[PDB]
């Protein structure tokens, strides 16, 4: 549930990054192109 | 250990939303500013 999801990362560690890559991947890419889309339409 | 670890989920069962709402949710928004954006500069 919580704990347990973690050991699986001490024994293969392959897989926080998916779930992690993901997360941080669209929240990052999804502003990035926010703010490129204001600017664009600002001037 | 591990079987309890998931019991915690049938408790609360608010935390898996958290993970699969911040992959889903920016996955989904960023592509939708990426397609808003695509769209204002095409005409």
């Amino acid at each position: 549930g919580s704990q347990k999801l973690v050991f699986f990362a001490e024994d293969v560690g392959s897989n926080k990054g998916a779930i992690i890559g993901l997360m941080v991947g669209g929240v990052v890419i999804a502003t990035v192109i926010v703010i490129t889309l204001v600017m664009l339409k600002k001037k």
